[PDB]
């Protein structure tokens, strides 16, 4: 691997800590990530191999994607890399509150009538994800698995889209795959992706609609009670999820637009940002 001085960070300035998931991602302390404060500690996340040569190329691929995509408030940003004299590390921002799905589920409801989550904050979460996706789209990045579990939450409740630069094996998806936390990722796939193996930014818009439903069910799992075999047949029939409880029609409206059969008849991310902004400003 060649040295890129723009991004190289000394590995001896990292102290590896608790693993965050399984390549693998590990929480770490970094010293002098800002070269103006060389002895200052910060908390970062380090992506690394668990590994085959294919596994290595995929991580290098993600690294190069992240270099090109540039900075945005609502994505997990690249901070540095360690490529020389040791294992490949890709250092990115660490979001203190974990993923959005778990953030919502943990916060389900003199203030006994009040849970931690209010309507304007739920809308803000949706707006921020749309802003991040608008940015990624402007950089010609299709996410391909946009979902609440792939949005991370900072200490200040800022949404950051994660894992947007993954080499995903799109031509070998096990549609019946259930994760160790019980997720069926097929439930986020646009029909053109699932059925025809076509991905565009409009397929991410479909997934955003599913994410919207996750937000307004406070981390509910989509298509409740529906196994994959039934999901296939239901999608072929044009099945859409019901309006969740305590969800205004404006937001279910947006969900249904995101799930229009024709990709060109779904909103763009720019339109979603504008629509959600209007709801946010309506108080």
């Amino acid at each position: 691997l060649p040295l890129d001085p723009l991004w190289e960070f000394p590995r001896d300035r990292l102290v590896l800590g608790k693993p965050l998931g399984e390549g693998q991602v590990v929480r770490a302390e970094a010293f002098g990530m800002d070269p103006a404060r060389p002895d200052q500690a910060s908390t970062v996340a380090v992506k690394m191999l668990k590994a085959s040569d294919k596994d290595l190329a995929d991580l290098v691929s993600e690294m190069e994607v992240m270099k090109l995509i540039g900075r945005h408030k609502n994505i997990i940003n690249l901070l540095g890399v360690c490529t020389q004299e040791g294992p490949l590390y890709v250092i990115v921002e660490c979001a203190a509150k974990g993923n959005l799905r778990e953030f919502l589920r943990a916060r389900r409801p003199p203030r006994s009538s009040e849970g931690p989550l209010s309507f304007p904050v739920l809308v803000s979460c949706a707006y921020q994800v749309a802003r991040g996706m608008q940015y990624l789209e402007s950089r010609k990045c299709i996410h391909r698995d946009l979902a609440a579990r792939n949005v991370l939450v900072t200490e200040d409740n800022v949404m950051k889209i994660a894992d947007f630069g993954l080499a995903r094996g799109v031509h070998h998806i096990d549609y019946y795959k259930k994760t160790s936390n019980g997720r069926l990722p097929v439930k986020w796939m646009a029909p053109e992706a699932l059925f025809d193996e076509v991905y565009t930014h409009q397929s991410d818009v479909w997934s955003f609609g599913i994410l919207l439903w996750e937000i307004f069910t406070l981390g509910g799992s989509p298509y409740p009670g529906i196994p994959v075999e039934e999901l296939f047949s239901l999608l072929r029939e044009g099945h859409r999820m019901d309006r969740p409880p305590h969800c205004p029609p404006e937001l279910y409206g947006l969900m249904r637009e995101c799930w229009h059969a024709a990709p060109s008849q779904r909103p763009t991310f720019k339109q979603l940002v504008e629509a959600l902004d209007k709801v946010l400003l309506a108080v």
